[PDB]
């Protein structure tokens, strides 16, 4: 509300909530924060990232996104909550403040704004992005099916009715190509991490081939240190593997396009929970679910500093 010390993180917002959060938090943090506008989205609304640093000039840097699938509401949650944590740990944590003093962070916490608006006027369930196209009178793309990495190939679908529509051509939804110039031209990410829900999985690549990564031995010890963090705190059973062998094929997700950048530690959660709530955690769980994935999270940057 007026101060993000009584901003109520144990309850879902609006994005126009979210979006004043942003600014309390700038307006509170001004050494460490500050809020970049990398876009607009396909019905205008600005696309923000906040940016967390103590310094410097183009230091290696994490990409954290939340919320690319409008419905798991528990993403842009997660972010909030995050982004309050990075500005009470900063000179708390040991750890945490080795991080911030060597690394920058870029926080997305609503990578999908369009279809967020719409999961709360219209239908709460919707997951793609709000972009029409002229073949048809079905409405989005699945953003996370739309990035250059194998797009097109089998585990998506051309049609533009299906929840998992690839769309017309690799970035050609302004909600990804933001994200997609951003990175390029910054150079010098090391990490690049996207949050989904819900299945309790961190998975690395690839999603769009059998391939194996040249890094699968470094980045499945990563991820099985991360998944036995965050299962210390409430005992929370997370899965961990490549994309393909763990789910499926998938075709044009966005850590298969970091990783083909070289950003080498490219993983995504799919968190809480396992389908007896799915989408519709309860608010109840946004805290537990919030600090047992920050430990998580934490662990993989810790690896970066030093690698
Ligand atoms: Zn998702």
């Amino acid at each position: 509300a007026r101060s993000t010390n009584t901003f109520n993180y144990a309850t879902y917002h609006t994005l126009d909530e979210i979006y004043d959060f942003m600014d309390l938090l700038v307006a509170e943090h001004p050494q460490l924060v500050s809020k970049l506008q990398i876009g607009r989205s396909y019905e205008g609304r600005p696309i923000y990232v906040l940016k967390f640093s103590t310094g410097g000039s183009n230091r290696p840097a994490i990409w954290i996104d939340l919320g690319i699938h409008s419905r798991e509401w528990i993403t842009q949650a997660t972010g909030v909550w995050f982004a309050k944590k990075f500005t009470e740990d900063y000179g708390q944590d040991p750890s945490f403040t080795a991080i911030l003093d060597s690394m920058d962070i870029f926080l997305e916490i609503v990578t999908n704004p369009d279809g967020f608006a719409f999961t709360h006027s219209q239908n709460r369930l919707w997951r793609k992005t709000r972009s029409v196209t002229s073949s048809s009178l079905c409405v989005g793309v699945d953003a996370n099916r739309n990035w250059d990495a194998g797009f097109g190939k089998a585990g998506a679908s051309s049609s533009p009715c299906s929840e998992t529509y690839h769309g017309k051509y690799a970035n050609s939804e302004v909600e990804v190509k933001s994200i997609v110039d951003f990175v390029k031209d910054h150079g010098n990410f090391k990490a690049f991490l996207s949050i989904h829900s819900y299945s309790q999985l961190l998975l690395y690549p690839y999603g769009y081939t059998t391939q194996s990564i040249p890094d699968k031995t470094e980045l499945n010890q990563v991820a099985k240190s991360a998944v036995a963090a965050l299962k210390s705190l409430y005992g929370t059973s997370y899965k961990y593997g490549s994309i393909i062998t763990t789910i499926y094929q998938a075709s044009g997700g966005s850590i298969d396009w970091s990783y083909n950048q070289g950003i080498k530690y490219s993983f995504t959660f799919e968190l809480r929970d396992t389908g007896r709530y799915g989408f519709l955690l309860p608010a109840s769980q946004i805290i537990p679910t919030a600090q047992e994935t920050w430990l998580g999270v934490l662990t993989i940057m810790e690896h970066t500093v030093n690698n």
